[PDB]
């Protein structure tokens, strides 16, 4: 009974092998008191981790301990490990294996502290990492394809050809959900909206998953945009007061393909995934361009799907059939994957049991997950 | 066995820590005589404390010693808590712990000899300085809400999320029942009733406490006084003598509301409680508008809840339920929430020794009431 | 041709707007016969006013209709200007306008009876009522001043700021020099003099007037007093007796300073006008300190300029420049502010016309002399 | 010969382009009596703009158009700008371009009515609207540095390297001199001086300008002012009262170091410019280390140069050389900027004259002044 | 007086005939603005060529035109043709012959447009295209010897044997010092430094040129590097940060020797001048294998002539003594050699001058340089 642990810059996603579906699915925040507690009786915890730290957002200042896929505080990481283990899950680690998940192009200090943190802190029987997009192509019964995997820390592009990884090929981008957020709220001002404390990120981010949307063509939904108010929605803040939004909807997405807006000097989305491909042999592409994969929850935009095939059928040549594929449940599909490989009888031998992490130490890590 | 005393600036409440009422409620005067003692075998004290100083009226001076929360005569202060401790309570300060009762944004020297009167006066082992409004907010079982406190020297609005105090939203008017007295005594001239000395302020008290109330609409009820006599009370002076009041029962109130008809600029206390909400997080608004905390007995007038919804609902946004929580003994509840503070087994660590206080002077009370 | 009525308690002056001394300046008393008349073909008034009442003093008695500021003898008031019209100014006051006086903190119904007798009995063209001490300020050509006014009947100090009523600050005492009067007549019975009856009130008024003064230092002028004789004074009664009074001179005056020897709880004129500044912003007080004006009769007293300079020095600060404003004019000083304001282009749109007060009764004195 | 207008949020400068100081510095206040005018023939305005508003703070409320860089009131607004042109600078401004300031991430609506306002109340010929902060570069000579401008509403960090703007790496605050001002007046409590209106308040602004400091070590500080008295300093009040203030004077300005003592979320000013700098590209920060410019009132606190540099020096690492350019003139900086960038001759092609605002309406201002 | 000018993809050196060093060695880039200049008076070109492109490096892009040894972008090379003539050299093309240079199996139209551009645009009197190899072979005074020839582009082995070509012996990879470059990029990711952006490209290619280094034995070098901590050096940033290298100094130039760790099929560079040579006739191979020239910036890595020469002799029969002739200037041998071959007067008559191209064409280099 092996554990799925899917541990993105966001949100936790937490399961068993073999389910369709996380089990438990909540932020990875860990919340601190700003203020002093002057009434007593009621109990108050120093730390509050997930949806807890959510619910009492005025009082904390919240903290992410992942940024762009790598972990920056530890005991921010361990605290949510426990909540997920103890107080989501309701298990015991020491008897389940677990499976992480990470983005290519880490540190490798990460993948060493996370299995020295889940064979030491943890006491688990067995570990494994796993890049993301690989689940990705696993959840979705393919062999071939070129996964784009956009969550909240960072943007990856994995191109895989009849089960072999292409690493010369993988490509990645310090551009995610936590980016568009962190522009919506500076777009917002331009209104007379004003967002600064973590709290009001939170409530931006709520913002962006309600009402943002990926236009098929940017100028003529500008045009449109200036011309009606037919674009213009309305949202509800905590407090009650209502907010209006225009054209913010579509230009903070418009970031993921044009990422100058950002002060970033990298490629779009589209560029990213057509530079991937073409850095492929020549006779794989035919291959990955029917069968792009996206996954996560940036890539659960309205129009994201229309936009990213239109621009990359003007990329590929006129011959190609360019396909892409974007399931209704891709923001969970790393998970899913995960689900199926820790569920695979062959993956049962690929386990970092705790005697070779005892007679070899996080080391090992290099040389089982590849 | 703790003492809970509530000394606030027109009435001081005295009693036993888990007591659901005050033991000793009586006015805080010291009254001194105005004329020389004539006739010998009487007894003629000096110096007439409470209510002997209140039925002795008419040849005494009568002094309170606080002034908008603010102690300014200490030998009367020492006077009035001997009063409490020996002929109201009649119990001996040595052996029972006291927690004392202060407003918001005093100043220090205020709490210093508060301190150093309690521990070197009157020896007591254990001593606590509490403010009023989180008294209040112990009173109700809450732990999230907005205290409104009005009693005769200062209003303060002190709101609460989640037994976390937010002392940067903390507000303070220099307007309570004592100001309303005194406006009341300067409009009763508009009818030819003269009210100057002490003894007729206290009089003129009395009719506010019985005859006035807060009107829904203030001009309406204007017009209402100016058409009909339906309006008009009478009250009986000390001397036998009726007097008839029209629109001064509502008048002298609404400068709870419009502290402007006293040559204040200060705003009323609906935009007070408005202004304290709006300094908050946003997160927190949304249950501080649903749970606002009226205490003290300026609070006691009739009207004064469906008012203060009134003014606040027309402030708020509109999907916002506003509600007021006035009960019918919000007029002890910072002592009821004392009795409740000074019961629990929790607060019996955070009492300030007389070894703390010999080891480190009055200035552990900055230390160890927060 | 404005006519300028200053109807104090215990004098009347009266006279032409342009003018800058009254025209007409006489008791305000009405004396009626205590016997009844037996020589027949003499001429025997049932009523006398003013002069004719004074110089007939052993066969009246004598009864002033205002008392501290208010008319308790309506019938008696329209004597007295029906002399002051018909026999002092010697005009009709149907083609004059009439500006009177009144003192601030007045009952309603005494200027809504003014206002009546003014329009129907007098049948005047236009009316208006002014606060006596803001027409003193008017008579120095000041804008900003604190006034300290004292007549017969009260004494009240009103501060104003570059035109700018403060009434939240307006200090009112039932303390003037009729009580002076009454307690000269108290203490001259400690010699030997006997005065009960009205003309010797008129006679201990007018040895008050000639005989009496302000000490510097009581304590020291009573040594003075107590040591030798160079303090005592004679004075000639009406039938040739010769009295001789001590210090009697200035303790009678005294009671300016400390009401306490008349049985009254209020502050004295010093500590009354201290506290009116400190009663107003702070922004104000500076002014108000140097720009101390004083009128009335019982401001006419050698040394009250002294005086009050060194007490209100005491209470102020000592960076503070105290400037009391005596003038040898001041106590005609109400009169010739009515003078200068009636005279005024500005203030001939803020008379109260006949059609004004036939549309709208006696209440229009409310809405139009604020 | 151009207008130069630095329109800030406390302070008011104008003057002409091509001269080296402002030649009207005023504060930005609208005055507006509370009490009615009861002198006729005074000459009594219902509204003071600038000096003349501070000169009569008694009996004005005080009313600041601009809060945290944003006009609020824009009819109060005009009246500053009729008082700028008509009063001060004493020019038409039909015959003269006008260049305007703003802060960087304010509302569009702000910059268009200032555009409406300029082009159609008071008919300019051209206009212009800058940032203060590129304003703060011109004056020093400089093309590359990083400019921390603080005053009365906002704080903005802007880096420009080799005369490119960086506007992914513009940051700001809502922490200013007038929360400054506003927590002095809450820690004045703490020693018995109560202020709480408007003209207390420019009191309070006039104390700290005065008298507070930014200390090197804040702990040390607090260690000296609790040990001896050689900290503390006296304050006359404009009644003659004076204060005594120890701790005060730095405490109040560790607030813009430490802004959780305001209850704010946000970082100090030396992590801000620390985070502005590590926003840029890594070949620019050594030219932004070594340039960090300060402008504004808020930077002329005594010692906060050495203390920003000892925090950024602190912060950056062991082989940069952190220099902070704070001049004696860099209050005017932002202002000498204007007067430098509108007497360039490249500059004249830059403005927005009226026949491109009669062609395109406010929305012009949106593509020429970016 | 003719113009050598070696124009590599990665570097530009230029000079003039007869000299024995290159007169301007500068970077072959073309830097734009990525923002917009906000400060007028400046001078801002939009286009930024050679060390002043290097100079501004954190505000540009930069955009190499000569991809593995092919003209991608002909206006950018136009501009860097300018920028030597006009800039660098400081003369008139149109009285100087120009010798350029290219990589061997090039695309014709690179060098049809070469031709077009020099004689069109610069209008040079007369023009040659030699090969770089053939040019190394003439800086060492050879006329037999295999030249391995790595610069920024490609890595081309050319075999000549007693002055004549043998073309079908030639061999080209596409692998040279950018693609290490790209590869030290992509394995400082492991250590936690990220680099995507082309000035940090051009940061890392000085890390390489700086601190790495050809391992003898590649597998005793990692050894050594797990074991001790010998190896390890460190960087400083442009902006003051420190970094730290282990084994990544000789895994990157590893890729030369061993391409697969970039995903490449073909042989490293022992393997291709090893296939060169055998694939000549057998009489020839003995001069070969004792005169194995290297030239360019990519033979520069220090070990790399040990490393050859051991993987030769490994490669070459036992009797076979190889000899590496790797000179200190090798880095310019291919300028060098081009100073010699436009310096011999036998070489006079192989130009192509401005008749044969008014009279040909471009095609005339297919005809006169082979
Ligand atoms: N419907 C939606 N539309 C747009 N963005 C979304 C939506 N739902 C979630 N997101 C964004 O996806 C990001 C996290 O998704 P996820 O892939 O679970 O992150 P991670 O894998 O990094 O934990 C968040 O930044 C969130 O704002
Ligand atoms: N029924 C009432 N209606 C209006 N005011 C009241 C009533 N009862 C008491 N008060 C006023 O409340 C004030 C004191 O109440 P309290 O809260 O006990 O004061 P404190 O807390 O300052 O001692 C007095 O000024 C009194 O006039
Ligand atoms: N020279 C004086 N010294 C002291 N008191 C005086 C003098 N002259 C008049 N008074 C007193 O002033 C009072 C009346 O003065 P006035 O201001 O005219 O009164 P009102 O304004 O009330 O008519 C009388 O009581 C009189 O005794
Ligand atoms: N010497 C000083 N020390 C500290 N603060 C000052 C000083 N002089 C002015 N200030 C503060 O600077 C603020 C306004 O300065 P300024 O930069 O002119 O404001 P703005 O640019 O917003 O008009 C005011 O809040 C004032 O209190
Ligand atoms: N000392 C060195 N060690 C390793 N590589 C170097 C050294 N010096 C230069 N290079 C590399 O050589 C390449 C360019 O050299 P060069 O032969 O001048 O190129 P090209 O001939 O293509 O212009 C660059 O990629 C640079 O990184
Ligand atoms: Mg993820
Ligand atoms: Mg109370
Ligand atoms: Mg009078
Ligand atoms: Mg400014
Ligand atoms: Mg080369």
């Amino acid at each position: 009974a092996a554990l799925v642990i899917d541990n993105g810059s966001g949100m936790c996603k937490a399961g068993f092998a073999g389910d369709d579906a996380p089990r438990a699915v909540f932020p990875s925040i860990v919340g601190r008191p700003r203020h002093q507690g002057i009434m007593v009786g009621m109990g108050q915890k120093d730390s509050y981790v997930g949806d807890e730290a959510q619910s009492k957002r005025g009082i904390l200042t919240l903290r992410y301990p992942i940024e762009h896929g790598i972990v920056t505080n530890w005991d921010d990481m361990e605290k949510i490990w426990h909540h997920t283990f103890y107080n989501e899950l309701r298990v015991a680690p020491e008897e389940h294996p677990v499976l992480l998940t990470e983005a290519p192009m880490n540190p490798k200090s990460n993948r060493e502290k996370m299995t020295q943190i889940m064979f030491e802190t943890f006491n688990v029987p067995a570990f494994y990492v796993s890049i993301q997009a690989v689940l990705s192509l696993y959840s979705s019964g393919r062999t071939t394809g070129i996964v784009l995997d956009s969550g909240d820390g960072v943007t990856h592009v994995v191109p895989i050809y009849a089960g072999f990884s292409l690493p010369h090929a993988i490509l990645r981008i310090d551009l995610a959900g936590r980016d568009l957020t962190d522009y919506l709220m500076k777009i917002l001002s331009e209104r007379g909206y004003s967002f600064s404390t973590t709290a009001e990120r939170e409530i931006v981010r709520d913002i962006k998953e309600k009402l943002c949307y990926v236009a098929l063509d940017f100028e003529q939904e500008m045009q449109t945009a200036a011309q009606s108010s037919s674009i213009e929605k309305s949202y509800e803040l905590p407090d009650g007061q209502v907010i209006t939004i225009g054209n913010e909807r579509f230009r903070a997405p418009e970031a993921l393909f044009h990422p100058s807006v950002l002060g970033l000097e990298s490629a779009g989305i589209d560029q990213t995934t057509y530079n991937s491909i073409m850095k492929c042999d020549v006779d794989v592409r035919k291959e990955l361009y029917g069968n792009i994969v996206m996954s996560g929850g940036t890539t659960m935009f309205p129009g994201i799907a229309e936009r990213m095939q239109k621009e990359i059928t003007a990329l590929a040549p006129s011959s190609m059939k360019v396909k892409i594929i974007a399931p209704p449940e891709r923001k969970y599909s790393v998970w899913i994957g995960g689900s199926i490989l820790a569920s695979l009888t062959t993956f049962q031998q690929m386990w970092i049991s705790k005697q070779e992490y005892d007679e070899s130490g996080p080391s090992i890590v290099h040389h089982k997950c590849f």
